[PDB]
């Protein structure tokens, strides 16, 4: 191979070798090999990178060059022809709450993040992309095909920059380009506590010995907290409503303010940390703040794991769950916990569950106001609707009462995500998330749909007749191939999401596999998975078995009517009950006595 020890990590980090707490950066989880699963490292590769120069140039970069004898189809075209649909009627999920879509993006944000490239503190190359669509170094533009309404309106392309890579950041030239995972790989509530030591500190209230997370000093939501503002200008959140002046929130994960519902659950989490930290200083008055913070951060992680694996995953993989995530058997130090590259494209299945509108219900779960239901696009980096229009209570009820959008072969990604996405750097509400995933698949060097089919031991459709067989849909299989010319070339994201859904789950054969084994590895290769003997005392686990997101809401809001099973479609009021019916997380077990 090229080099066993490359990498520009958060230098200098030695293992406390017996401390009952995870490191903020993920180091020292695995004793034998320390950086396994730590942040700011190359995503893991399950199959060899497929680049045009076999080395780092994306398929679709030069245009005399082909992929298996054919030209790859323009990202935006695959979008226009396959992804979009017009009639939003009937795409809702009869059995999944918006929360279902919402949790997915939290976990995800906890497990991976491949940043973009800058190396420009005061650039014009940033501009050559934006204004000229000049494909060159770190700029890999998304051109618009013939007859795209976006030409008459936006220009010739949608600016797009390549993800960040390893050994350096500047040009570079050796072993197949690998992308960076800026966040730790373990399900450990990092979107909340940060991945860099530097940032993890700034988020804490080190002004008092209480292990509390720093909160907003400028605004309150009925006496309850909000995250603090990211007082860095220029801010996206500000730009969307000049008059309002309300900046983005600041959490352990930078994508925290991308959309209104996501900030909401970020708040509920920040809120739960401090509540835990307080319940613990009432119980263990002698604890210093560091033990508070840590102890709390430990419960929280346990929280995100139990919810994710007990309640979320089973309705995602369905009949395919046990085939991939068999019951726990203990820590396996020989398992690579690292998040793979393809995983970051397989978990995107979620983009197809985002409905076109966000609602705010009042206390009777009735429409809240004259502008209760809003277009999803007016909510990207919209923080001012939280702070200045109800707080998070109205939105938390939308999550529990409203449904998620169901993945459909003829209605894939809502046009609010595929025609009007707002990207923090740019100004217009005209990006296409469908095209973006597709250029990114290519940016990361993903091998085609068939290699993955194979990788997972599934039939490798080579023909129209075969593809048809796999998708149970003659028309999609035909549009697919008229564009790709061969099933070997279909991009993992679109090919993956096009399959029908396995039984009782929400994703098909190939994604069940991909998602299936990643989660199996991060659970089996985490020295701190809550069930692994040693991490939590027997008694402590017995209360942790009782957490529920519904409780998370009850203890951290003023919603008082909640469903018992928040991930499935519940109606109001038949399915809602009083918070008192919801079991609480008893922390007595954390009580520590001196003598
Ligand atoms: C309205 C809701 C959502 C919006 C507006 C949104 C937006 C975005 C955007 C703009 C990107 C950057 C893509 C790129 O540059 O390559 C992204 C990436 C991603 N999204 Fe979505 N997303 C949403 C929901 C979800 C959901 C529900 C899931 C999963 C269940 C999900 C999973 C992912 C993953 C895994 C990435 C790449 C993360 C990384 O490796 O950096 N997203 N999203
Ligand atoms: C930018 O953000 C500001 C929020 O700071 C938005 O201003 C708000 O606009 C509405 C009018 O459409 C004001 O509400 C009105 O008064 C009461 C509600 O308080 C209601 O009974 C009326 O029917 C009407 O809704 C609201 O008070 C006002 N906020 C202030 C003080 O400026 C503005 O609409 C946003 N504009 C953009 C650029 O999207
Ligand atoms: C809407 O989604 C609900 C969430 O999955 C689902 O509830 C599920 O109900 C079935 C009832 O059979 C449970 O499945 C298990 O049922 C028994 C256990 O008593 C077993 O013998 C079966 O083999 C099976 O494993 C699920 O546990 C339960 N889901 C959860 C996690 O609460 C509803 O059935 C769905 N409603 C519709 C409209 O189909
Ligand atoms: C860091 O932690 C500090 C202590 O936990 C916290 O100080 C306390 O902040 C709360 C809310 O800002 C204040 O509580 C209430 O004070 C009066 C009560 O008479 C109310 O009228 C106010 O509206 C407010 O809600 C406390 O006064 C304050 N306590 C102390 C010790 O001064 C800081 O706010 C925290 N800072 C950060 C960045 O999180
Ligand atoms: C830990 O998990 C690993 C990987 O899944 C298991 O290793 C297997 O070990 C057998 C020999 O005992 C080898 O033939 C394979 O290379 C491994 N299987 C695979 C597919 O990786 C191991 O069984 C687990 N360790 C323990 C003690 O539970
Ligand atoms: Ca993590």
């Amino acid at each position: 191979s090229w080099e066993v020890g490359c990498g520009a990590p958060v230098p200098l980090v030695t293992c406390d070798e017996q401390s009952p707490y995870r490191t903020i950066t993920g180091d020292c989880n695995n004793r034998r090999s320390p950086a396994l699963g730590a942040a700011n490292r190359a995503l893991a590769r399950w199959l060899p990178a497929e680049y045009e120069d076999g080395l780092a140039v994306p398929f679709g970069w030069t245009q005399r060059k082909t992929r298996n004898g054919f030209r790859v189809p323009l990202a935006r075209e695959v979008s226009n022809k396959i992804v979009g649909y017009l009639d939003e009627e009937g795409v809702l999920d009869q059995n999944r709450s918006l929360l279902f879509m919402q949790w997915g993006q939290i976990v995800d944000h906890d497990l991976d993040f491949a940043p973009e490239t800058e190396l420009g503190s005061s650039e014009h190359s940033k501009v050559q992309c934006e204004e000229y669509c000049v494909q060159g170094d770190e700029c890999f533009p998304i051109m618009f095909p013939k007859n795209d309404p976006k030409l008459k309106t936006q220009g010739k392309c949608m600016p797009f920059f390549r993800a960040g890579f390893v050994c350096p950041t500047p040009p570079y030239q050796s072993l197949a380009r690998d992308q960076i995972n800026a966040v730790t790989s373990f399900l450990d509530a990092s979107l909340v506590y940060g991945s860099e030591p530097s940032l993890a500190s700034r988020l804490r209230n080190l002004s008092s010995p209480l292990g509390l997370m720093a909160v907003n000093q400028e605004a309150w939501d009925h006496g309850l907290a909000y995250p603090p503002f990211n007082n860095v200008k220029p801010s996206p959140c500000e730009f969307i409503n000049t008059t309002a002046h309300v900046p983005c929130f600041q959490a352990g994960d930078s994508r925290a303010s991308e959309q209104i519902l996501l900030a909401t659950v970020h708040t509920l989490l920040l809120r739960e940390h401090n509540r835990l930290a307080r319940e613990l200083k009432r119980l263990n008055p002698h604890w210093d703040g560091e033990m508070l913070y840590q102890e709390a951060r430990k419960i929280l992680g346990a929280f995100i794991q139990i919810i994710t694996f007990r309640d979320y995953l089973p309705i995602v993989l369905g009949s395919e769950m046990q085939k991939w995530i068999p019951p726990y058997q203990g820590y396996n130090n020989s398992v690579d916990p690292r998040i793979s590259n393809v995983f970051t494209f397989a978990f995107r299945f979620g983009h197809m569950e985002v409905p076109s509108t966000v609602s705010r219900l009042d206390e009777n779960y009735q429409p809240w106001g004259p502008e209760a239901e809003l277009p999803l696009h007016t909510l990207f980096f919209n923080t001012w609707r939280i702070i200045k229009d109800g707080g998070i209570d109205p939105l938390v009820r939308g999550l529990l009462a409203k449904n998620s959008k169901l993945m459909n072969q003829n209605k894939m990604v809502t046009s609010e995500l595929r025609n009007k996405l707002f990207q923090p750097t740019h100004k217009v509400h005209g990006f296409d998330l469908a095209a973006i995933n597709l250029q990114r698949c290519r940016d990361h060097g993903m091998p085609g749909y068939n290699s993955w089919r194979g990788f997972c031991g599934l039939s490798q459709p080579k023909t129209l007749k075969g593809l048809q067989a796999v998708l149970k849909n003659k028309v999609l299989a035909k549009k697919l191939l008229d564009l790709y010319k061969t099933p070997d070339n279909i991009d993992i994201w679109i090919g993956g999401n096009a399959e029908p859904m396995v039984e009782r789950g929400r994703v098909g054969p190939l994604l069940a596999c991909l998602l299936g084994r990643q989660f199996q590895q991060i659970r089996d290769g985490d020295r701190f998975w809550w069930e692994n003997p040693g991490v939590f005392t027997e008694k402590q686990r017995d209360s942790l078995q009782k957490v529920s997101f519904s409780r998370l809401i009850c203890d951290n809001t003023h919603i008082t009517k909640v469903p018992l099973h928040a991930f499935q479609a519940n109606n109001y009021p038949h399915d809602f009950v009083d918070c008192s019916a919801v079991d609480k997380l008893d922390l007595s077990p954390w009580a520590s006595r001196e003598n």
